[PDB]
């Protein structure tokens, strides 16, 4: 399975199954910074899905790798925000993360077997 741009597809269809998740409605949007105030004096970078999609869209991801530090960003931030790790938000950060590794480990791995392939002679 060695075709080298078949992970943009497969992302999108991850991010398809993570919009259609109840556990993702926190982080669909940047955080609010109206209901949030001192937000940006916790976190340097925010993020959200609806960045990642369009950064995707865009054409601006070279590869799953970078797409995937973007989502674990999105879960970083949650743990770096909360005020306890019983909260609400965080527990469901650790929900949508465990879906998330478990499906992007194969797009992942094929990604990297297919450029070894590109690159074996
Ligand atoms: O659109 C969907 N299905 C399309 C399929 C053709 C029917 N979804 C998306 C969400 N689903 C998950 O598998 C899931 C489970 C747990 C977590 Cl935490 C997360 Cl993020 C995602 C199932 C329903």
């Amino acid at each position: 399975s060695y075709d080298i741009q078949a992970w943009k597809k497969q992302c999108e269809e991850l991010l398809n199954l993570i919009f259609q998740c109840e556990d993702s409605e926190p982080f669909r949007q940047p955080v609010d910074l109206l209901e949030y105030p001192d937000y940006r004096d916790i976190i340097d970078t925010p993020m959200d899905f609806a960045t990642v999609r369009e950064t995707l869209e865009a054409g601006n991801y070279e590869s799953p790798m970078e797409l995937c530090k973007d989502v674990r960003l999105i879960f970083s931030n949650s743990k770096a925000y909360t005020p306890s790790k019983r909260s609400r938000i965080y527990s469901m950060s650790l929900r949508l993360s465990a879906f998330f590794e478990e499906h992007i480990s194969s797009v992942l791995s094929d990604y990297k077997s297919a450029l070894r392939f590109h690159k074996r002679n």
